[PDB]
């Protein structure tokens, strides 16, 4: 799978 | 802010 | 899923 | 302000 | 869902 | 003033 | 003043 | 969830 | 102000 | 999961 | 600011 | 897996 977080 | 995405 | 959340 | 979005 | 609140 | 918004 | 919103 | 409180 | 998301 | 806070 | 995110 | 936290 994938995932990110932005800030 | 703040932002996510989890596949 | 996903999610944000705006100051 | 605040907004928030969850899927 | 989502959601706000305005000042 | 304060509006609100929650689904 | 205060506002506030929980989902 | 989400949540918030404004001043 | 306090803005929280918890998946 | 995922999650944040906002000063 | 914290933000996070765990798969 | 994979995780992350931002300050």
């Amino acid at each position: 799978n994938f995932g990110a977080i932005l800030s």
